[PDB]
């Protein structure tokens, strides 16, 4: 009264996962979408999500969408034509709308290390959004995901004559923390239902921590194929015409090499005993070789 | 012995200005360019600049270009297809090359407020580059330009039936500090010839500080036309399809509204009595209505 959560990015990977986790806890869910006729929008409706049609970049539409809601899940991506500037404006606009409409709890998806002066441009934008939320005093839980399993499956492994080759700008011993989008959903929904524990918290999220060689072995094990890891230079990775936002990704990998994530996996698994390992996750999403 | 300065971005506005200022003080100047056959490259050669042909994004080429040089002028732009990630990598690579080749003095072009946690994505990249330079211990002067006169002439004013209209996302009373690229050159060259005063310094640079209405009046006065200023919203400016990097520019203008530059114009004019006002500058570059 009212218990509804507005989920931004509801048709994307994190927002979609958050919708599922919320429905699994019996929260009512609302999403603001530009076109409710898409397959993704229609799938939300079939799941019981209330769709409001509108553009969230219209301030008034965003406020209208927050009418009577308890909470908002706020997530943006830099991977649009408006890039980091567009991301920043949208993140701050969601925050402003929440403050204006009396939203009781925002869960904001940031990034692990956002608070550690990484210098990674897309981390720094999320930090700026965190600071803005804090300045407004809206009750907030910040989730700071580590490396998404979901995106490092789409460009990591390549089949080369029957061997799976993971070629990334990591040293063979560089450990990388990873998180399933499904678990971001779990923690968002958990946060809304336990504000005493979660309001004012910022939690770095990982379900696994693996090297390049270990990642390759997991793909190969599932696929029934030999696998190997090969280091590539940061310069080579940065300049790759086939990797979207290659230069930005290379800056991020250099930060994995120099600094890296700091989630407390054990603490997270204590709270969420089903926290996915990479092996868990691969099997559950039926990963296939491209 | 040796007195040569390597100027990065030598064919661009700041690097070009820096070349002129250095030649005016009798420094030898070197530039690394991908194609020495361009009009811009050939103009540098005619001015007495030694061209080395190569790509600066090749580490070895960049080190080679710094052989025996005294100093390096380091400048990058986010306005390329590789965006802020590409800028960051290049800025850090110039710094690394300078450290490796024993360069005695780097002058780095940052941005006013880079040090004040602006949250503006392209300011934050320059701050990250500053921090990297500082970490390497290479003797450095940081120049932090304010709003370039040279770019706010290319998109500010528009002729509408014989009236010049400056339409920007500023409140009519918002004061903006501005700087001529020519003066960045002057301060870079001055820094190399006075290391005692300039090494370890970071100087915010402006030659004028004006409101929107004042900017319009200056364009109109030169052009012999009536002029006026009109505020537009940040949202409208951000979403403009005809402004490249519109969203990023709107984030920057919002920072002009909330925070703004802090150069000490009087102190700068004491050092450089020819520091250009906007009126000075317009007249000198023969600005024309588009």
């Amino acid at each position: 009264s009212n218990r509804t959560i507005l989920v931004t990015g509801a048709t994307g990977t994190q927002g979609g996962a958050t919708v599922r986790a919320l429905l699994a806890r019996g929260r009512p869910v609302r999403a603001l979408v530009r076109d409710p006729g898409t397959d993704a929008a229609r799938a939300l409706a079939a799941a019981g999500v209330s769709l409001v049609t509108g553009d969230l970049n219209d301030q008034a539409s965003l406020r209208a969408a927050m009418a009577d809601v308890h909470g908002v899940f706020s997530v943006q991506t830099f991977m649009t034509p408006g890039g980091l500037g567009a991301e920043l404006r949208q993140g701050r606009a969601v925050a402003d709308a929440a403050a204006a409409t009396g939203v009781r709890h925002v869960v904001y998806s940031s990034v692990g290390g956002a608070d550690r002066a990484s210098g990674v441009p897309h981390f720094e934008t999320k930090w700026t959004i965190e600071r803005h939320l804090r300045s407004l005093g809206v009750p907030t839980t910040v989730l700071r995901p580590t490396f998404f399993m979901d995106n490092f499956a789409a460009w990591g492994p390549q089949a080369v004559d029957g061997t799976l080759v993971v070629r990334l700008p990591l040293k063979p011993q560089t450990r990388v923390q990873l998180i399933a989008a499904e678990d971001i959903g779990v923690f968002a929904a958990t946060a809304f239902d336990d504000p005493d524990t979660y309001v004012g918290a910022a939690l770095e999220l990982a379900g696994d921590e693996l090297t390049g060689p270990e990642l390759a072995a997991r793909f190969g094990e599932l696929a029934g194929m030999p696998a190997r890891f090969e280091e590539r230079s940061l310069d080579e990775a940065a300049a790759d015409p086939w990797i979207p936002y290659s230069h930005e990704i290379a800056v991020m990998f250099e930060w994995f090499q120099t600094d890296g994530y700091a989630a407390d996996i054990a603490a997270l698994r204590a709270r969420h005993p089903g926290l996915r390992t990479f092996a868990d996750w691969l099997r559950a999403i039926g990963w296939r070789v491209p």
